[PDB]
């Protein structure tokens, strides 16, 4: 028991890293313009929930710890610490889960030429996240004042409250989160195979068109280039600020190939010289922007997979032991599994710390903001 005084300190480390880790994330997304992605707009709100969870309900989880788990505050405010903790936590899965199916639908749909709002779509999307988040949390204060106390410690004790609340707030979202996620990674991976194929196709026939000695050999070789070029025009990862240029440079590049074709049938010696995408800056940019754009979404999917994965890995101990309380009400000792719950809620409460760490470990631009922000300099 000499080493059990460390829990206070170790848990305070989990309280510190979450309040600081997500304070920067709120800062760094707002200040540095290079991180204004729609998916970085979600991350800025999520990180607020983790800031609000660290700032409100993780500490009194420790305050209770010090007292021996006998609830140390007024009787009357227990449903509000359960409510708050339920609400912010339930907003962190909703933020994660929204992100995954927001990115999922966009990859399996086209541009769709909507852009009704000017990247307030994030702002609309996030307020829907919280009202669904606070949709679910009204039942705790609705039956706020019993079903919230057990032997002088404060836990959700209504069996259906803690049974329904697992599927509605944890397993449905975690499953939804993961099911969409994997479909997308398989989808993105299977769309990079199309752009690379379309540029390889385009370059090989370009060499063929130049090196072909027959008169109409160009025809098959430069009609195919038109074919791939359109497919590329139809392909971009989810990511009108740079969408004209892609379309214009698609159109602008197509002109060069199109024109050579137009005068290819007419003819001959000159059209080989006419299809010279090798000599023009336009074509070189487009291969660049796509391969840089393809690779960026690779790393976003991986960084997101890390936060997705270790969110549900970390809270599953607390939810499996808790759902097992009600399923195993009679068979198994409740003083052991109640002990596991004192612990497995800090495996879970520690995810609020983790995701700022994984941002620095894999996003160069998130790293530089934090490092400066520690030094105070914008
Ligand atoms: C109770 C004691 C130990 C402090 C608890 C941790 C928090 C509240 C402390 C510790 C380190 C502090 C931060 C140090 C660095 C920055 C970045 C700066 O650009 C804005 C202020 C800010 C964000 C400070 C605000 C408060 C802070 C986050
Ligand atoms: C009791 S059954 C249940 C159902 C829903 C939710 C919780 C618990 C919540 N706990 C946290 C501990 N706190 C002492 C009580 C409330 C935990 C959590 C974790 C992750 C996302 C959402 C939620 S909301
Ligand atoms: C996705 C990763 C999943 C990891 C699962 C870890 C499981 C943690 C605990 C499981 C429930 C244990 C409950 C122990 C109660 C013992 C019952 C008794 O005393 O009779």
């Amino acid at each position: 028991l000499q080493e059990k005084n460390w829990s206070a300190l170790l848990t305070a480390v989990v309280i510190i890293l979450t309040i600081a880790g997500n304070i920067l994330v709120i800062m760094a997304v707002s200040l540095e313009k290079k991180l204004q992605n729609a998916t970085n707009y979600f991350l800025m709100s999520l990180a607020i929930a983790d800031m609000l969870l660290g700032f409100l309900v993780m500490p009194v989880s420790m305050l209770t710890i010090l007292y021996g788990y006998r609830w140390p505050l007024p009787s009357k405010l227990c449903a509000v610490w359960i409510y708050l903790d339920v609400l912010f936590s339930t907003a962190s899965i909703m933020h994660l889960c929204a992100i995954s199916l927001d990115r999922y639908v966009a990859i399996q749909n086209p541009i769709h030429h909507s852009r009704f709002n000017s990247r307030t779509k994030a702002f609309l999307k996030i307020i829907a996240v919280w009202t669904i988040s606070v949709g679910i949390s009204m039942p705790i204060p609705v039956f706020g004042l019993s079903k919230v106390f057990k032997e002088g410690s404060c836990l959700l004790a209504d069996d259906n409250f803690v049974l329904i609340g697992s599927f509605v707030s944890f397993f449905i979202p975690a499953t939804i989160m993961v099911i969409t996620y994997f479909l997308t990674i398989k989808s993105l991976q299977k769309e990079a195979a199309d752009l690379e194929d379309n540029w390889e196709t385009l370059n090989d026939n370009l060499k063929v068109i130049e090196k072909a000695d027959n008169a109409a050999q160009v025809k098959d070789a430069l009609t195919k280039m038109r074919a791939a070029a359109l497919d590329a025009q139809k392909a971009t990862p989810p990511k009108s600020p740079d969408s004209p240029e892609m379309k214009d440079f698609r159109h602008g590049f197509d002109i060069l190939v199109g024109q050579i074709d137009d005068a290819l049938k007419l003819a001959k010696e000159a059209q080989a010289a006419a299809e010279q995408l090798k000599t023009t800056r336009n074509a070189y940019i487009q291969k660049y922007l796509t391969m840089q754009s393809i690779s960026n979404e690779q790393k976003a999917c991986k960084v997101l997979g890390i936060v997705f994965f270790l969110f549900v890995v970390m809270w599953c101990p607390f939810f499996i032991t808790n759902i097992m309380a009600v399923i195993c009400k009679e068979s198994c000792n409740e003083d052991v599994i109640g002990a596991l719950l004192n612990v497995f809620v800090w495996i879970g409460y520690a995810s609020s710390a983790v995701n700022p760490l994984v941002y620095t470990l894999f996003n160069k631009t998130y790293r530089s903001a934090f490092s400066r922000y520690i030094q105070c300099q914008y």
